């Protein structure tokens, strides 16, 4: 049975106007800005940007990669596909 999301979990994250995007739950470094309540820091592969999202916009990467893990014309998406598959926990 599923657990709550935790840092390091791999997802597709959905933002308005963007396709479901390869991303990870980030950790929060000591002394760094914390997310709002019930939000997670979402690191988007490829663009390397961070947004604060709730679980309603987070889809498990392994379950959904057949549906969402296809190349996309949007800037950074295909680099992001490489990152989530080949080095998803690296320092970016």
């Amino acid at each position: 049975m599923p657990h709550a999301f935790k840092p390091g979990d791999l997802v597709f994250a959905k933002m308005k106007g963007y396709p479901h995007w390869p991303a990870r739950i980030d950790d929060i470094a000591d002394g760094a800005v914390k997310p709002p309540p019930n939000k997670y820091p979402i690191f988007f592969f490829g663009t390397h940007e961070t947004a604060f999202l709730g679980p309603k916009d987070l889809f498990p990467y392994d379950k959904c990669k057949d549906k969402y893990g296809k190349p996309n014309k949007r800037k950074g998406f295909n680099e992001g596909l490489w990152e989530i598959q080949n080095n998803p926990h690296a320092s970016y």
